């Protein structure tokens, strides 16, 4: 019979003029929503949220590592690296490019962290060793971005971003130490206000990762959500559309989460 709890995210991508992918997991019931929960979908920035989880697992058995300064030049910045562009003659630590990396979206950032697990390759890497086989990156700042339908490349699912995302922020695939940091870096996050977190009650707690290709309508946002007198839930909303100059849309990512949310037991 028809699939009744998709219809309405059917509808929000038409009006939309694209696809959306959604996966929701109620890590307390064990419930789920799913839409078009394993296509492939681009990561964009939503990828740099991995990254950091990547450097805290290196970084529990090199010691100091979080704490030592990168000294960069003029060479590593890249359009779009606001906290970068402040540091050329003061560095900043490990720790701090990764919060820029999670927190601003800082492309810089994101690339000399890349060089510190060996490159995109690493970082894939990184994402078999917990599980996900689903996980592509093998470009780096602006490359990731091109978005054009069809490319493999670059992407992920909705749903093994959210099984990886559980596993780093709740699960065991990070020492605790590290996964608090990480819970930490997601929480302060300040590109997610119109998505994920839109959908939300005020009262309830958030953690996310946005990231935003742009061109063929291609953004996403994911979420560790601490409910009021709920359990954890973890989720991923992730668009694209077919031509290069559709708009993405925060309104949609937003839509999609609330409805996500509603329909979860
Ligand atoms: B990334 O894909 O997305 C970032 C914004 C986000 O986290 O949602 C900005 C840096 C990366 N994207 C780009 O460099 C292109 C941009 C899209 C909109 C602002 S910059």
């Amino acid at each position: 019979l028809t699939n009744l709890v998709a219809e309405p995210f059917a509808k929000l991508e038409q009006d939309f003029g694209g696809s959306i992918g959604v996966y929701a997991m109620d890590t307390g019931s064990g419930a789920t929503v799913s839409y078009r929960a394993e296509e492939r979908f681009p990561l964009c920035s939503s990828f740099k949220g991995f990254l950091a989880a990547a450097v805290l697992a290196r970084s529990q058995q090199q010691a100091g590592l979080l704490d030592t300064p990168i000294r960069y030049g003029k060479n590593a910045l890249v359009p779009w690296s606001p906290i970068s562009e402040k540091y050329l003659t003061t560095g900043m630590t490990v720790a701090e490019l990764s919060a820029a990396a999670v927190q601003y979206s800082d492309n810089a950032a994101a690339n000399l962290l890349l060089k510190e697990l060996g490159g995109p390759a690493g970082l894939t890497a990184f994402m078999r060793s917990i599980g996900d086989t689903t996980f592509r990156l093998d470009r780096w700042e602006l490359e990731l971005n091109s978005a054009i339908p069809g490319d493999a490349r670059n992407t992920s699912s909705p749903r093994a971003v959210t099984e990886s995302l559980q596993k780093l922020t709740l699960g065991s695939a990070l020492a605790a130490p590290q996964r608090q940091q990480f819970v930490d870096w997601l929480k302060g996050n300040t590109t997610g206000n119109h998505r994920i977190r839109a959908a939300v009650p005020a009262d309830w707690a958030v953690g996310d990762k946005t990231g935003t290709c742009g061109v063929y309508g291609t953004a996403n946002d994911y979420a560790v959500v601490w409910p009021t007198g709920r359990a954890p839930i973890v989720l991923a909303v992730y668009t694209r559309a077919p031509n290069k100059d559709d708009k993405h849309s925060e309104a949609v990512i937003a839509a999609a989460a609330r409805l996500a949310l509603e329909g979860l037991g």
